[PDB]
């Protein structure tokens, strides 16, 4: 595999690891984006989060990455695809009113995203994931988390 879709895989897992360490009160994406082996996830956060956060973040991205998940894809039209995930599988941007049939990557009770991109079959190939950095930006309600990857 690509470090970039490696490193785009591992969104997906670090996403899921920041809700579970987090709650649904940071879920909703606001932008992310992959450079080589670095990608960096920024979400909505209601709350500042406690000092233990950032190192069960990254606790919780690395066990999912040894489970070895299936990253599962199902392409539905957009319809079906709502009723089953919810407006939970959307990022803040929004899908033209003609994409009439979604991809959307799925791990199993972690994360639930409408996305075209090219992933990594399962958790395992995405390897250890490193935080580096994780900013609250307490004004404007953001959080960042700073990953990479090995190459
Ligand atoms: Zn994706």
């Amino acid at each position: 595999y690509s470090i970039e879709v490696r490193t785009h895989s591992a969104l997906h897992v670090v996403k899921g690891a920041v809700v579970k360490a987090a709650g649904s009160a940071a879920k909703w994406t606001t932008s992310t984006y992959v450079k080589g082996n670095k990608g960096v996830l920024i979400v909505k956060a209601a709350l500042e989060l406690d000092k233990w956060a950032w190192a069960a973040m990254e606790a919780l991205a690395n066990e999912k990455v040894k489970e070895n998940a299936p990253i599962k894809i199902y392409e539905l039209p957009r319809e079906e695809a709502e009723k089953m995930f919810g407006e939970d599988m959307y990022d803040l941007f929004p899908v033209p009113e003609d994409v009439r049939i979604l991809k959307v990557v799925v791990i199993e009770d972690w994360n639930v995203n409408a996305c075209n991109k090219e992933h990594t079959k399962t958790t395992g190939e995405i390897g250890p994931i490193k935080i580096r950095k994780v900013r609250f930006r307490k004004s404007k309600g953001l959080l960042e988390i700073h990953f990479e990857l090995l190459e």
